[PDB]
């Protein structure tokens, strides 16, 4: 009788990211193709004795959210882009990779009401719709790069729940996850906290680690597979661990990477660690050679220390490279473009994989197909000239 409604929820890299880098100009987005702005990122002060920015170690801030200069800055301009669209919701997402803060902030009764009071003020003093928590992750702290314990899994759903109760309704409360099997089995609550969210955004991409060459497929590629199977993930397949845990699929948001990643099995051995022979190990070897990586660190990518390729770099730097050094490729089993550049004998290496207009579309139509409620990105400063939000929005009614 009636069409459905899709939400398209961008985030925006404005002040810095620890995996994606610099924060870039929130003049360059269009926010007619969008129907929610998470801008990033809000950071918390902590006490954790790793943490390395000494603005976030201010002992009479603890467990506030702290806005750096830029972030205040690009905050204060939201009345210009509601002028553009004055549907647009737009929500500060506080935490991202590498987000100190989060563990102890949700600990005790006491450290919940600082941090929930903080909340309440900068959706006041920004005028925002809401807040987006993107915590990397309760009890895995993300392999120890933040503090963690296994309580975090209680403490944030108390934390979703206490807040919940105190911000003003109509105010939006919404989380990140990520694709790990083991979020809704042992990091979150996903049942007990789906009460108190507006939606849930899955982080549906990041995939390109250990032996698996694809970042973000739709489904698993069979021309170029994964090998161990703690590595072999799709977003389908993080889909359905989410609806087998309990999530109502309209209540999900699917995650496009407006990016790629050079794979890890590019550059470093690949571990199976439920081989039953250790002597098996490694069951994939680097293909790169030290030309292959030398490409890529002339472009600014050391592949000793990441793997990160914003979307309109690869148009730029590989589509369109001068020297014509990648060709680009379709898996049609995993429903991504991927990118390959010759070796020295000229067999094709795995160079990278990415979202094109075409794979964005397809990833529309499981969100349409499976129900979800609509889509989320990340991020709106790497698409190219707003090319990949705009598509996502044509193919979702936005
Ligand atoms: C399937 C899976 O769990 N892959 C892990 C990756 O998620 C993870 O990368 C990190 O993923 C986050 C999204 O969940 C990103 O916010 C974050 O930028 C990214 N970190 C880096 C350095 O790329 C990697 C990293 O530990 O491990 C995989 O196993
Ligand atoms: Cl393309």
């Amino acid at each position: 009788a009636h069409a459905a409604s899709y939400l398209s929820v961008g985030y925006f890299n404005g002040g810095g990211d620890v995996t994606a880098g610099p924060g870039g100009d929130i003049n360059k987005l269009d926010v007619t193709q969008i129907t929610h702005l998470n801008y990033s990122f809000g950071l918390i002060y902590n006490d954790e004795k790793q943490e390395t920015n000494p603005a976030l170690k201010d002992p009479s801030r603890l467990h506030q959210i702290y806005l750096s200069p830029k972030v205040m800055a690009d905050l204060q301009l939201l009345p210009v882009l509601r002028k553009q669209n004055p549907e647009l919701k737009v929500l500060l997402s506080v935490g991202g990779w590498g987000a100190r803060g989060f563990s102890g902030a949700a600990a005790t009764a006491e450290s919940r009401a600082v941090f929930i009071r903080s909340v309440q003020q900068v959706i006041k003093q920004y005028h925002l719709d809401g807040i987006d928590l993107d915590w990397q992750y309760p009890v895995n702290g993300a392999w120890g790069l933040v503090e963690s314990q296994p309580a975090d899994r209680a403490n944030f759903t108390l934390l979703l729940a206490e807040l919940h109760k105190a911000l003003d309704k109509g105010k939006l409360l919404t989380i990140a996850v990520g694709a790990n099997v083991k979020s809704p089995q042992e990091w979150v609550d996903v049942k007990g906290i789906a009460p108190y969210l507006d939606y849930i955004n899955l982080m549906t991409y990041d995939m390109a680690y250990g032996t698996q060459y694809f970042n973000s497929n739709l489904y698993d590629s069979k021309q170029w597979p994964t090998v161990a199977a703690a590595d072999r993930y799709s977003a389908n397949f993080v889909v359905d661990n989410y609806l087998a845990a309990g999530l109502k699929p309209a209540q999900l948001n699917l995650g496009i990477g407006f990016y790629g990643r050079v794979p890890k099995r590019a550059t470093e051995p690949g571990i199976d660690w439920d081989k039953a022979d250790a002597a098996k190990n490694p069951v994939t070897q680097p293909y790169f050679t030290a030309r292959e990586t030398a490409v890529f660190k002339a472009m600014g990518l050391d592949l000793t220390k990441d793997s990160y390729f914003k979307y309109n770099d690869i148009v730029s730097k590989l589509l369109n490279d001068p020297q014509r050094r990648f060709t680009a490729h379709w898996d049609s089993d995993a429903q991504v473009p991927y990118l390959t550049m010759k070796s020295a004998e000229g067999k094709p290496l795995f160079a990278i994989s990415y979202e094109n207009p075409r794979s964005v579309a397809l990833k529309a139509d499981y969100i349409k197909s499976k129900g979800l409620g609509g889509a989320m990105f990340w991020e709106y400063g790497a698409d190219d000239n707003n090319r990949l939000a705009h598509q996502l929005a044509e193919s979702l009614g936005i």
